[PDB]
């Protein structure tokens, strides 16, 4: 039964899954030893299986902007359970430059366009940089549908919002991704974007796929209220088309591979 042979496809779910997790903030974090206790993550925070193939290569993006102590416990936290969940990934952390209002979604795009001139990926998650899964058996990947992953929330006792609701940490497949054309870029902390991408996401017939709320508990890192739904559907109807990606502009000022991820620092302007 000899003959040269492909690896296998990795498994529907991987094994080497643990459950929950004990997720603390209130020690320091050493990029250094992370990196050594994750010897097998490449530069720049890639890694994928050694001994099967994953048909999740996915691109985890990190809108940021001086929160370098809880992005230290994304990566101590996150590294782990990407690897165990058996995904080929890379991570990029969108840093705003400049002192102006912070837009979100704008560098949620920015994350989208450029992890694709690095590697063909074809999932994007989405991560605020403070929050932390609470159980591997929440994937970071993409489904049919476009995956609200952050469903339970501590900080928000650990219920959905709304239905509707979609922030915190959401995946959508390339395809899904470029059918809504990607996010809005004019939300300069105006509150409610992740309305706006649901709402592109409903008009173009799509619905929310979750994990089973066990398993979707997410902590967040504190830092220096239950959101309300933003209404704007119309808006969203009217726009959608001709601001996202197509519309998108920026200018990358500096690009930094780390060990355990790749920092992309962009100008992408002020409110117009
Ligand atoms: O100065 C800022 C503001 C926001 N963020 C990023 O934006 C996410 C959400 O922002 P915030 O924590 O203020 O939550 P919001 O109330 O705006 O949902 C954060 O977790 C970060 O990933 C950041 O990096 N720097
Ligand atoms: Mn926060």
């Amino acid at each position: 039964g000899r003959g040269s042979a492909s690896l296998p496809a990795c498994p529907e779910e991987s094994p080497l899954l643990v459950g929950p997790m004990l997720i603390e903030f209130n020690m320091p974090v050493d990029l250094e030893l992370v990196a050594k206790q994750n010897p097998n993550v490449k530069m720049g925070g890639r890694y994928a299986p050694r001994d099967c193939v994953s048909p999740h290569k996915v691109a985890i993006i990190i809108p940021f902007r001086n929160r370098q102590e809880h992005l230290k416990y994304w990566l101590y936290y996150l590294h782990p359970v990407l690897q165990r969940q058996q995904l080929d990934y890379g991570i990029y952390v969108i840093n705003q430059a400049g002192d102006t209002i912070f837009n979100r979604a704008k560098l949620l795009n920015v994350g989208f366009q450029e992890a694709l001139k690095d590697y063909d990926y074809t999932c994007f998650v989405f991560s605020d940089v403070d929050l932390i899964p609470m159980n591997d058996h929440n994937a970071y990947r993409c489904f049919s549908q476009p995956r609200h992953i952050s469903v339970a929330m501590d900080k928000f006792g650990f219920s959905l919002p709304y239905v509707q609701y979609f922030g915190g940490v959401s995946a959508l497949s390339k395809q899904q991704f470029l059918t809504i054309n990607g996010f809005p870029n004019n939300y300069w902390g105006w509150g409610g974007e992740d309305d706006d991408i649901f709402n592109r996401l409903v008009f173009r017939g799509m619905s929310i796929s979750r994990p089973n709320a066990v398993v979707g508990t997410t902590r967040h890192i504190r830092h220096s209220p239950n959101p309300q739904r933003f209404d704007r559907i119309a808006h969203t109807k009217e726009t959608m088309l001709s601001d996202g990606l197509n519309s998108l502009t920026y200018q990358v000022l500096d690009v930094q591979r780390y060990p355990l991820y790749t920092q992309i620092t962009v100008d992408i302007g002020t409110p117009s």
